[PDB]
DNA sequence: CCCGGACCTGTGACAAATTGCCCTCAGACGG
DNA sequence: GGCCGTCTGAGGGCAATTTGTCACAGGTCCG
């Protein structure tokens, strides 16, 4: 019925720092280059707001703000980095955008993939939730189950969490936690953990899964 | 022995950011 | 033909929530 989302895996695991509103335009971004050489890419105000249940108003001040919030921002792969953008936004027509990825950027779009369904993720509102639904799709099995062991340390550097979430007892309440509770209220999936210790200090979260069938 | 100290946990406060809402007014189009 | 009524969307804002940071209470073990 709806899109359907696919991403090399590298992707999934990069290193980059996206809000919402611009991970949401990302999505559409990929799908187009994928339906095909030149990385050009267009956004219409009206259909945004439809994809999305937004106003047309509501839909103009996301667009126009994430994407003016591209300028300087870099990714990496583990490593390389490039920015996303190589030529400021800008509007032919009233309703329209007209955007430049970095054609150096295409090859790790396309490729050992992830894929989802956009209804799957167009509910979600924290950004690093986004990323862990990301991660565990990569993980999926045909029939909608997983179980997958990710290391702390990686998850802080993947998703360039803030700083203080290396206090073991903030990442779990404003992280972990919360990210857990969007997932199981705004996804068809049904996710639990258990954390790995050594020692003193926490080291992984295992991640299980079922989907609602 | 128990100390001060270096770790770990959770919670109460506050500061900074993001959310869906609300209102104005000119652009683009067709009847 | 050309004006105007309507559908858009580009601006300006809001209070209510969520996210990001840090001080302090309260556990363990070390030598
Ligand atoms: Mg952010
Ligand atoms: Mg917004
Ligand atoms: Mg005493
Ligand atoms: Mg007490
Ligand atoms: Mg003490």
């Amino acid at each position: 019925n709806s899109p359907r989302i696919v991403q090399s895996n590298d992707l999934t695991e990069a290193a980059y720092s996206l809000s919402r509103d611009q991970k949401r335009m990302l999505y559409l971004f990929v799908d187009q280059i994928r339906k095909s050489h030149d990385g050009i890419c267009e956004i219409h105000v009206a259909k945004y707001a439809e994809i999305f249940g937004l106003t047309s108003a509501e839909a103009s001040k996301d667009i126009r703000q994430a994407l003016k919030s591209f300028a300087g921002k870099e990714v990496v792969f583990y490593y390389e980095s490039f920015p996303w953008f190589i030529k400021p936004a800008h509007s032919p027509s009233r309703g329209l955008y007209s955007v430049h990825i970095n054609p150096y950027l295409i090859p790790f779009f396309i490729g050992r993939f992830t894929q989802f369904r956009l209804s799957e993720t167009k509910e979600i509102t924290n950004p690093y939730a986004m990323r862990l639904y990301e991660s565990l799709c990569q993980y999926r099995k045909p029939d909608g189950s997983g179980i997958v062991s990710l290391k702390i340390d990686w998850i802080i550097e993947r998703y360039q969490l803030p700083q203080s979430y290396q206090r073991m007892p903030d990442f779990r309440r404003r992280f972990l936690q919360v990210c857990v509770n969007e997932i199981n209220s705004r996804t068809p999936m049904r996710l639990s953990y258990i954390e790995k210790k050594k020692g003193r200090q926490t080291t992984h979260i295992v991640f299980s899964f079922r989907d609602i069938t």
